[PDB]
């Protein structure tokens, strides 16, 4: 029984929108232009031009709140500058404690729907229950902003729908700190390093902290100021948060590789260096080991060297 954010009650307004026989809109983020933004997203922009409210019951005849599960392949970033919560999100997934306490189970578009989902933050230095009606931004019938990899899928999206309703709107979270995220999905402590300043163990505790679950990101930062959010001829991305996946230990021409795997939020646009997924590298392991690790597909998520990592990234945040 987490607290109830504004004093909406999930459970009472679900009851009584079925016992009315109407679906959910909220009022404290109701689907007009001041929930999508002021500026860039405002009432006034041309980045909203076009853009309808949807539910997923009036865009798909069997929409899913879950799709073979709620896992980081359903996080793919849309027109929205917030690849650091999508990345924290992502990172989430493979916490399944973590992820059933953001994410209450038995939501669906089935028996009990009325328009309404619910998620719990941490916020206010609590765990907070928000509520949210299903209306979300869409331009020709697909999602404006996150949506999955399974076109029918919605629990991203109405995830990250509760996190801009409780910033005030989508365009609030434009630009931010992985660890912020973090923190209002666990409450844990977070931590960050310095990459071109890495301790000489720093893949060591990389190693513990995925093993017990903990939330790691990462990004880089560069000289350019007046821009933010761009690509570069490596296929990164700056002032882009990165979901770091695994990390393993390769044998490489007969020597041991550390070896790092993460995912850009984007869902596509991957490191094309030494160790991604076409690369020649994969040739030059033994099967077994380049058969349970390398995976051919544009899916964002991809290997480096634990050496390039620390030299082509700049900051590394991990939550307790
Ligand atoms: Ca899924
Ligand atoms: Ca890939």
């Amino acid at each position: 029984n987490a607290i109830k954010y504004l004093g909406q009650d999930y459970e009472n307004l679900r009851a009584r929108c079925l016992q009315n026989g109407v679906l959910f809109q909220d009022d404290a983020f109701p689907p007009v232009s001041h929930s999508l933004g002021f500026k860039e997203l405002g009432p006034n922009s041309s980045k909203t031009y076009g853009i309808k409210w949807k539910r997923p019951t009036e865009l798909l005849s069997n929409p899913q709140f879950i799709v073979d599960g709620a896992t980081r392949t359903d996080i793919c970033q849309g027109a929205l500058g917030d690849s650091w919560l999508l990345a924290a999100i992502a990172s989430l997934t493979l916490n399944e404690t973590i992820l059933h306490r953001v994410v209450p189970y038995g939501q669906s578009f089935q028996e009990g729907y009325a328009g309404i989902f619910h998620f719990q933050l941490w916020q206010f230095g609590e765990w907070v229950d928000v509520v949210v009606d299903d209306l979300l931004p869409t331009k020709d019938g697909k999602l404006v902003f996150v949506h999955s990899a399974q076109g029918n899928e919605f629990w991203s999206a109405l995830l990250e729908k509760a996190y801009a309703k409780v910033n005030g709107s989508y365009e609030a979270l434009s630009g931010g700190c992985t660890s912020e995220a973090f923190e209002d999905f666990t409450g844990g402590v977070t931590e960050w390093y310095d990459l071109q300043k890495a301790p000489s163990d720093l893949y060591q505790i990389i190693l513990k902290a995925l093993e017990r679950g903990s939330l790691l990101g990462c990004s880089i930062n560069i000289s350019d100021i007046r821009d933010l959010e761009a690509i570069t001829f490596k296929n990164l991305v700056r002032g882009h948060a990165y979901s770091v996946t695994d990390a393993k230990q390769v044998t490489y021409q007969g020597q041991r590789v550390n070896l790092i795997r993460m995912r850009n939020p984007w869902g596509e646009v991957e490191w094309k260096g030494p160790w991604s997924d076409n690369s020649y590298e994969w040739n030059k392991v033994d099967p077994y080991e380049r058969e349970q690790l390398r995976v051919k597909m544009e899916d964002g998520e991809f290997w480096m060297s634990f050496r390039d990592f620390i030299r082509e990234f700049t900051k590394l945040e991990i939550c307790n």
